[PDB]
Parts: C-alpha cells; structure tokens; sequence
C-alpha cells in the first residue's frame, strides 16, 4: 500500500548496520519495493536537504551524506511512513527511545544511521528524487495476508 | 578488492530474510558495492541460468526466480567470492552446514534463500548481467584496516 | 508465583514468531508453567471473546483466532501479569513501544502476534478456559534465586 | 508432511533456551504441529529410554529427565526428521558442530538441551508416547509455499 | 571523551548476561576503557553504597553485590554517562522501558543486571574506587569518526 | 574446573565484537574467572609470541597486538580449553567453520578476532603471563548444576 522513502546514511553503511536496519522492517511487515546504493554526489544532496540551506549545518551536513555510499529504499504497507519514523527513532540518537535503529545504533545527531520521510508528501517527493518509477518492483509479498485484514 | 555477485532469490525476499542475509556479510567484512531489487523478467533469467537449459529443472526453475523480486548485490574484499560460498552454504539446504544462510534458512534445493558466484569468472559475468558499471559505488569503507593487513 | 495466561494468536504462529515470543519471557525471568497448541475451535473463542459480542469486530475477530493454531501458555513469577502486558506492548502494534513483541512484530490491531491477561482476575479465568490443572508442571526453575530475593 | 518428535530436556527448559530452540526450527521451515510441557513422571521415561536399561547410565539418566518439565514437540515438512538431527547437533555437545542447539548451548553429553528422533520409525513411536492424536493441530502454515515446490 | 563507570552486578554475571550487556554499548558507540572481574569484598561495597547506610535495604543490599563476581567497566564518548542510564533502563526492571538491559533482563529492583553512574561526579568517583589509573587503556578506537563529528 | 586463557585481539575490540565474543561462551557454559583490558605493551607480546620469533611474521605480528587494547579472559568448566578452540574456529577465518567467532567475524589470518590456548599447558602459561592469581574471582556460578552432572 502506502510507500515511504528511507535510506541508510553513509555512517550506518560504514558501521556495517545495513543488514539489521533492512531486517528491522522485514520482520515488521514493511515491504521492500526497490533499494540500491546510489550516492548523493552533492547535487542530489543540496536538493534533498534544500530546506534551510541558509542554516550553518548545511556546511558540514552536505559534507557528510556525500562521503560514503547510501543504501536508499522504498517501503510498503498501511501506515508504513507513519510507523517507520516511530521505529526509526527520535532525530537525536542520544534522546531516541531504546529499541529503535537510532537509540540502539547512534550517539550523535550529526550522523544517525538512517533517514526516513516525515510526512506522505515528503515521502512522495523523496522516492522520486532518489528512485524513479521502473527501479521499483510491484511484487506481491507472499505473507502479507498474515499481517493486515 | 575482488568482487562477487550474490543475490537473494525470490523466496528469501518473501521469507523476510533480506536484512539478515545482507548483514551476515557486513559483520564478516565483505563490502556492499551496489545492490537493488531488479527482477529477472524471464529474459534476464534464461541467460543467467543458460547453462543446462536442456535439463528438465529449467521448467520450474526459471518459473521460480521470475515470481517475486530479487535483491541483487556485489561484494568486495580479498577472497570475497571464495569465502562467500563457504558461508552461503552447500547448494542443498537440507545438506548445508548449520551456521550458513542455507542451513539456517532453507529446507529445499528448489528455492534456497540466496545465490552466489562459483568462481571469479562466473563472478565477472554475473555482476555485469545484473548490474552495470555506474550503479556501483567505489566507496572506501571506513573500517577496512581493522580486517586486512 | 503469580500466574498469567498469554498465547500467540494464529498470525504469529504463521509468522514463525513462536520461538522469539516464548524466549522473550524466558530471558526476562517469567517461568513457563505449561504450554501447547490448542486451537480455538470457535466455541473456545466466543467465550474468551465473550465481552462485547454485540460489537461488529466479533464478525471478523472470531474468524481470525480460529484459522491457524494457537500456542497457549501460562507464566510465573512476581508481577508476571503486570509486567507481561508492558513488554507485550500496547494493543495497537502501529502505536506500541519499539522493543515489544507488538511494536517489533506487528503492523495491525487486527492480528497482533500475542495475547495476554489484562488483570489477575482475567488471568485467573483465561488459564482455566484454555488449560486445566494437570497440564501445568509445578517445576521449580533452577535459576530463580538469581532474579528475586 | 513427515512428522518428528523432539523435546527440550529439563536442562534447556531450566537454562531458558526454550524460545531459541523452538525458533530455530520456525525460521528453518519446520512446522510446529503440537507442543506442551508434559513431564516424564518416571514411567514415561523408562519406556522412552527403554533401550539399554541394563546400562549403568539409566541410573542417573532417568534421574535427569524426571527433574524439571519437558517441552515436547512434533515438527512437519519434508525431511523434517532427517534434517532435524543435523541441526540438533551431534549427541556430544563438546563434539557437536558450532551452529547447532548443542554446540551452541551444551557442554555435557549428560544433559544436552534437546532430544530428537533418530529415524522415521523412532519418530513414529515417540510422537505417540508423549502426544496422542488430538493434541496435534492440522493447521496449514500460510508461508509453506515459499519453502517447498 | 567523557568517561563513566558501569558494572554488571552479581546477578547478571550469574545470569550469563555479561556478553550482551557489554555488546549493547559497543554497537552503540561507547568505548570500553578498561574492564575486569573485581569482587566487592564487603569493604568495597559499604563505601560505594555508603549513601543511606542507615536504610534497612543495606541489610540485604550489601549482601547481594558481595556474593558472585562483578564485571566492572569504564566507558567513553560524548554524553556517555547521560545516555548510558537511558539505555541502562529505569532502576526498577518491572517499570523499565522495554529495549533496555533492565526491562529485557530483570524482574526485581533488588538485583537488576547492571549498575551505572547517575551524574559526571558520581562517574568521577566510581571509576576511581573500583579501577585505578593504569588499568585503563588510552586506545583510540579505529571507528570513532563514523560516530561523532 | 579446568581453566583457559583466551583474549580478544586488538582487531575485535576495535570491531566492537567484545560483547558477542564474551557472550558466546556464557551461553555455552564456560565461566568467566577474571577479565580485563591489559594491553600487550610490546614486552608482554614478544614473550607470548616468543615461539618462532625468527619467522618474518613477527615483523608485522607483534606490531598488531600492540596497537589497540586487548580484553584478556580466563574461562572455566570441564573441557573448557578443548571445546574453546573448536568454537573459536580454525586459525584462518577464511577457512574456519561458519558458526564460530572467526568464520562469522573474520576474513584474514593476520587479525582474527580472538586468541585461545592450544593445549592445558599452553593454557597454564598464558593465564599467568597476562593475569596473576588474585585478579581471578573464585565465584561459584549459580547455574552450573544444569550443565554438568
């Protein structure tokens, strides 16, 4: 059903947390509709982080995402985006509820393992910028009935 | 260093084993140079499974990979391909050493979670068919020194 | 000490979460006094879900529990029932604290992995309906001293 | 399909390994057709361990199983029994392949976490003695197609 | 950076939770600057628990820590102490957020797996009493850059 | 019972594998009689690696252990040393059975997570060099009866 864009920032990829962060959502019910390693290459960054470019963080923020790769993803299911952030954790890892990808694998707001949509609109603008339309498989997960109803 | 192509067959994707199977190699040292959900779409299959197309299995084998998506990947490091198959497990999951992706998550030779190169040549022909050349990030993993020397 | 009835609804059994959901309480301290796979068989349902039978959910709720099996259990220890629900999670999995059997393995209020008593009375009426009196082992766990005092 | 009897000896129940040992087979594909906590109560022992009652071990062997409870189970699937012992591990835990329930959770041949059939006949005589015929659910696991074919 | 004293009380050591409790902080980013098994030996206790010695708990509290060993540790990083207690969990395990060392491995306020500083001062007085000054390695963790910035 | 010296080489400490590597033996039955972070400081190295100092590896081998810290340990139980190496894994991680600390967390013979005695004599000479005699707790693990007999 509803889709959501969420990727693993350079740090997590480097901290070998790719697998777990993917898995967390698999064993949750969220469905992986597309995912790859497309780097930010600066240009892709500035736009994505376009909001508040005048803020000092940009200088040191756009520096980060652009270093190592970025495993980008798109996940399905009802309330996929709503629930994602809940388990993604609070933005600040040193303030994020223990049990989340952040409160379990993150000690700094600078580079906190993953990233994920803050609304369906932000979701419907992130998928596009990073993915496309064909890179996404429209596979029906053989196990989805034992989740919704 | 050496690269290797290895993907999660439709079954594992469906059995929610995407994360673990990725993670296994992260916590091993293997480096994820590119990865996405590009389906087999028949044509991509027949070629990949080209070997022994005259064998009856093809009828029922090419049927499998083509159902659900396929998380394809390319991994780095020394002896990446050599070691991969070792931990990938024996082909038959009901005969594969307990500790592997197969002997831990597989009961049938038909659909056994993942797939992975059987030699550097087979590796240097699988990467190409499924990936390309640009989809691969040439990121230097900040943690590779604590592995090799 | 205090006992509590808590089972894994059809969904979790089907979602292969039997082991983890059992284990969660083992590594917590709760003691497994009896457990099996006794299906609801409709009659057993209607009574258990007797409360608010006039509510529309019953139509579609009693349909659920009755499909696949149900691993029923009874757990011991002080505050067993009080603490259980806390770690069982909120009723709604898309609203349940990340770290629980629900917020980690559930995306719908319809079928949320497990079920567990809401009070000592409800506990002292669920055990009976599903278990009996002899199916329960009165074993003294050799490791209980390192928990209470 | 084929069924198999396998229980967790008193030790494992006490060592809180109930959950994991159950889970191992869930994430493998084996299907839990019935399971409870029926103690050995001596009589049930002597018969089960009937073979080589004249051997000194019986004195100290029948003493063991009869202490704490015993989570008995019956598992399904093709080659269920054949494969089970493989992942159950070698009889001697201080000689059992690392990755198994024994080589991971056992240091003595005396009490090694679990027990499991040594042949289909031994399987078709253990189920009966410990279970019955009605305690077993004939549920069709909604996820079995993504395993066999 | 900032250091913090936190040990595993006798119970956890006995409950085999040493590894996990250590690991939790490793995969968090906290750095292990020194750690061993120095028992409380009464004298070391009374001082550490000096606060409220007139309270009845002391009788039964100092009895506890002094039984089995105690894996003491000192951890590094920014907000190490601040964040530690958050993931250490609430003092009462039957009231501590599920995801913590306490809410996951503890059912009694008496003996709750681990112990950890309640302020930088309390941290700068616990390290000393249990460690020294030379037992601490001043190693620079080759992976710290992918955490802070 | 029998004791054994086994530490985590600089690499593993750096690769955040301290916890797991400790835990592996806890959930096995091995008892932690003492453990800390005492660095090799060259002198401690040369002696320990004294054997084959004339071999070229020494140049580049003694360089390794001396970089980051080293969590040294001493473990108890029957066949502690015999069984340890089995689960420690083969010396070469790219040849070590999948399920071990090496075959799961190691890709190079140079730096392979941990180290552990090759005989009771080598065990009775490693403990001494790294530990002492007082740093070891003679605690009786409250859970040892459910293992041996």
């Amino acid at each position: 059903k509803e889709r959501t864009f969420l990727m693993v920032k350079p740090d997590g990829v480097q901290r070998n947390l790719v697998g777990e962060v993917v898995k967390r959502f698999e064993s949750k019910g969220l469905k992986l509709a597309g995912a790859k390693l497309m780097v930010i290459s600066k240009d892709g960054a500035a736009a994505h982080y376009a909001e508040l470019g005048g803020g000092p963080f940009f200088g040191g923020l756009v520096g980060g995402a652009t270093s190592g790769p970025v495993f980008a993803m798109v996940w399905e299911g009802l309330n996929a985006a709503a629930t994602a952030r809940q388990i993604l954790g609070a933005t600040n890892p040193s303030d994020a509820a223990p049990g989340t990808i952040r409160g379990d694998f993150g000690v700094s707001a600078g580079r906190n393992a993953i990233h994920g949509s803050d609304s369906a609109g932000s979701a419907a603008k992130e998928i596009g910028a990073f993915f496309g339309g064909g890179e996404a498989a429209s596979g029906t997960p053989a196990a989805a009935a034992d989740i919704y109803g």
